[PDB]
């Protein structure tokens, strides 16, 4: 079977995550992906992808269907805040 994947809305990084090879998603999404917080995920837009470590979203950001990633990772994928990307176990 293929690994599960989820589409998420691109959101700006928390300030302390800028320049770190980190994306933030919520626990429900990590569970659907079959990963735990702290594992590597692949984030893709079309044929472009990056690999980053999953850190957990803050409580009030859970359930929003978002992924927080800094401008370096957004640029790498050619996406902006408000775009959608796909996330999968790396
Ligand atoms: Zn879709
Ligand atoms: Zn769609
Ligand atoms: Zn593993
Ligand atoms: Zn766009
Ligand atoms: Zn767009």
């Amino acid at each position: 079977m293929a690994n599960s994947s989820v589409e998420l809305r691109v959101s700006e990084a928390y300030p302390r995550d800028v320049g770190r090879k980190i994306v933030r998603i919520d626990r429900q999404t990590a569970a659907r992906l079959g990963v735990e917080v702290g594992d590597f995920v692949k984030v893709s837009k079309g044929d472009r992808s990056v690999v980053a470590v999953v850190w957990p979203l803050r409580p009030d950001d859970e359930g929003r269907g978002i992924i927080r990633m800094d401008g370096y990772l957004r640029a790498a994928l050619g996406v902006t805040v408000g775009d959608t990307v796909t996330v999968e176990k790396a």
